[PDB]
């Protein structure tokens, strides 16, 4: 599998047909152990989970119709890192509905402490979706999908996938 940089995903217009890297390429031993999202306009915790072939790289989310009308959500993530220093840790997450790009989020993690648990907060500013897109997304669960690409020093080290229901 050929090497991937940010420029190779920042212009994608469809969900990838397969994972762009193998689990072994995560040489920094980055392991996400907690994920929580809060609606910034209500303080409501929309979702939270703590860690217990896709090898845990695919996740299915069950959200509500109201999620599609949110303005901003804050995601709190906790992850451990191995002994190798991690510099320029970045995540590019792209969402699509039936192969139509909805929004791409580009986040740079703060300084990552080696050999320990780290915490980061990402602010997601949601795109204002058209009424027809919202109706269709509610009507067709799991046809909304995302690719989350993780890079360390401009090299792809992790690739996760997900699909969503707003029913």
């Amino acid at each position: 599998k050929q090497p991937i940089g940010p420029e190779d995903v920042l212009g994608l217009q469809r969900i990838t047909g397969d994972y762009l890297c193998s689990p072994e390429e995560n040489i920094y031993k980055i392991d996400f152990v907690r994920f929580k999202i809060r609606d910034m306009d209500s303080g409501t915790v929309l979702f939270e989970i703590k860690k217990p072939p896709n090898a845990g790289r695919f996740v299915r989310y069950q959200f509500t119709p109201a999620f599609l009308r949110l303005r901003q959500v804050g995601a709190t993530v906790e992850f451990t890192v191995g002994d190798k220093p991690v510099n320029n840790f970045r995540m590019i997450e792209r969402h699509y509905f039936r192969n139509q790009l909805l929004k791409s989020f580009d986040f740079h993690f703060g300084f990552c402490i080696p050999s320990s648990k780290n915490t980061c907060e990402h602010i997601y500013d949601f795109p204002p979706l058209s009424e027809e897109l919202i109706s269709e997304m509610i009507r067709h669960p799991y046809e909304t999908q995302s690719d989350s690409f993780y890079f360390v020093d401009d090299r792809l080290v992790m690739h996760n996938k997900a699909d969503y229901s707003y029913s």
